[PDB]
């Protein structure tokens, strides 16, 4: 439920978790989030450890 998005771009980097109960709703919320601070590129998804990689 607990999911991690990666930020790796160019002016933005670091990590944010969120508690979503589908891996969609999860992915809708990160593609909000860094969209909203206008980071793009490449996603990747990690279902090992939940995590969402975003790389800019």
């Amino acid at each position: 439920m607990q999911y991690k998005l990666i930020l790796n771009g160019k002016t933005l980097k670091g990590e944010t978790t969120t508690e979503a109960v589908d891996a969609a709703t999860a992915e809708k919320v990160f593609k909000q989030y860094a969209n909203d601070n206008g980071v793009d590129g490449e996603w990747t998804y990690d279902d090992a450890t939940k995590t969402f990689t975003v790389t800019e």
